[PDB]
C-alpha cells in the first residue's frame, strides 16, 4: 500500500525538481498551464493503469466491479498531483491573469494603466512591473492564489467523500461479509506470490534440463542442485491448462463449499 | 509722441511686477486667463479714451474723421499689452490647456494616462506631475507656447498693416495737402498752449483783483507783480463767445483765406 505513497513523495520531489517557467503572454499562458499541469497527471494515470495486472486480466477475458477497482488503484496518483499543483500557487496564477476583469480591483486609487494593458495584465507572474503596477499587481496576485488554493481544498474534500462513499457502498451492496472478503484477499497474495515463485523454480529445472541433453552435463551453483536434486519435470501442462487458469473470477460457491479464484475452481 | 512709449514700457514693468498665478484647474484656466489679460488692457483703453480732448469736444457739441482718430490714439496701450502678453507665453499656455486633445501627441510612446485625465492634463502648468507625465507635459507646452507666439506675431504684423493703411488712406482722401496739415497740426499745438498760458494768467490777476477788492492790498510775488502791472483786466467774456469757441472744427475756408480753428473763425 506504501507504493502509493512512495510514489506521490517522488511526484512531489519531481514538482519542485524538473523546471517552471510561466510564460508572461497573452494567449500562451492558458495553454501552458493547462499543459505543464495535465500532462504528467495524464502520464501518472497511464503508469497507474499499466501496473495493475486486473487490467491485463479484463483484456485476456475478452464488470462495473472491475472498473471502479481499477480507476480507483490507478487515480490516485494523478490526484495527489493535482492537488499538490493547485494548494502550491504559481500554476493558477500564471494561466488565470489574463482574464482579470481590471475594472473590479480595488488598490491604491487610480483607475488603471489604460484600456490597452491586458498584455500588460498577463506579465503580472513575471514580476515585471513599474513601481505603480507593482503595488498594484499583489491585489491580483493574492486573489489568484486564494482561488487556486480554495479550489485544491474542495478537491481533498471532495476526493475524501468520494473514497468514503465508495467503500460503504462495496460494504453495502456486496454478497459476502468483510471477514471473509479479508481472507480473500490474503489468500489472493499468498497464492500469487507461492504462484510466482514456483513457476519461476520449474521453469529453471526445465532449462536444465534441456541444457543437459545438449551439452551432457550442466553446471551449477550449490541451490540450483538442490532445486534439481528435490523437484524433477517431465513437461509443462497443456496450453487449455493456461487458458483456464486466467480470466476474471466472481465468487463462485460449490456445494458448501466456496472457491475462492479460478485456480482453486482447478480442483 | 513718447508719452505712448513711457505707457508702454510701464505696462512691461507693470506686468512684471504685479502677479501671476495660474490656477491650475478645469475650468477656472479659461476665465482666468481671460480676464487676467484683458481687464487691463480694457483700463488702458479706458485711459487713452479720457485723455484725448478730442471725445470731450465731440460731446461738448453734442463724424467717421473723429472715430477714426480717438480709436487709433487710443487702442495704442491695449494693443502693445496684448502683444507683451501673448508673446510672453505662460498666459495663453494656462487658458487653453484644458482643451488639448490627450489622443493626438506624440511622446514617449505611452496612450495616456488614462480616460479620467482632463483635470490632470490642465494640472501641467503647475509644473505638478508625475516622472512619465514630466516627461510627457513638455509636448504640450511647448506646443500652446508656439501657437501663443505664432498669434502674437500676427498680431503685430496686422497692426502694421492696419496703421499703413490708415495713413495712406488719410492721405489719399483728404482735401489738403500734407505740408499744409503738418503746418495746421503746428498751429493747432502752439494755440493750445498759448490759450492756456493766457488763460492762466488772466484767471490769477482777475482774483488778485477781487482779493484786493476785500482786504484792501493784495500781497504777491515779484513774478505776480510784473504780472499785474502790464496786463489789466476788467471782466471776462460772456458765456456766448466761450460756446463758440468749443467744439468741432472741420476745415472752413473764408474767401481766399483759410482758417485754421473756431477760434480763428472768430476773427
Amino acid at each position: 500500500n506504501g507504493l502509493v505513497a512512495l510514489g506521490t513523495v517522488g511526484s512531489q520531489e519531481l514538482f519542485s525538481v524538473v523546471a517552471f517557467h510561466c510564460p508572461c503572454s497573452p494567449a500562451r499562458n492558458y495553454l501552458y498551464g493547462l499543459a505543464a499541469i495535465g500532462v504528467p497527471a495524464l502520464v501518472l494515470f497511464i503508469i497507474g493503469i499499466i501496473l495493475n495486472n486486473h487490467t491485463w486480466n479484463l483484456v485476456a477475458e475478452c464488470t462495473f466491479l472491475l472498473l471502479s477497482s481499477i480507476l480507483g488503484r490507478a487515480a490516485v496518483a494523478p490526484v495527489t498531483w493535482s492537488v499538490i499543483s493547485l494548494l502550491r500557487g504559481e500554476a493558477y496564477v500564471c494561466a488565470l491573469s489574463e482574464f482579470v476583469d481590471p475594472s473590479s480591483l480595488t488598490a491604491r486609487e487610480e483607475h488603471f494603466p489604460s484600456a490597452h494593458a491586458t498584455e500588460i495584465l498577463a506579465r503580472f507572474p513575471c514580476k515585471e512591473n513599474p513601481d505603480n503596477l507593482s503595488d498594484f499587481r499583489e491585489e491580483v496576485s493574492r486573489r489568484l492564489r486564494y482561488e487556486s488554493q480554495l479550489f485544491g481544498w474542495l478537491l481533498i474534500g471532495v476526493v475524501a467523500i468520494l473514497v468514503f462513499l465508495t467503500k460503504c457502498l462495496k460494504h453495502y451492496c456486496s454478497p459476502l461479509s468483510y471477514r471473509q472478503e479479508a481472507y480473500w484477499a490474503q489468500y489472493r497474495a499468498n497464492e500469487d506470490q507461492l504462484f510466482q515463485r514456483t513457476a519461476e523454480v520449474h521453469s529453471r529445472v526445465l532449462a536444465a534440463n534441456n541444457v543437459r541433453r545438449f551439452f551432457g552435463f550442466v553446471a551449477l551453483n550449490k541451490d540450483d542442485e538442490e532445486l534439481i536434486a528435490n523437484f524433477p519435470v517431465e513437461g509443462t501442462q497443456p496450453r487449455p491448462q493456461w487458458n483456464a487458469i486466467t480470466g476474471v473470477y466472481l465468487y463462485r460457491e460449490n456445494q458448501g463449499l466456496p472457491l475462492y479464484s479460478r485456480l482453486h475452481k482447478w480442483a
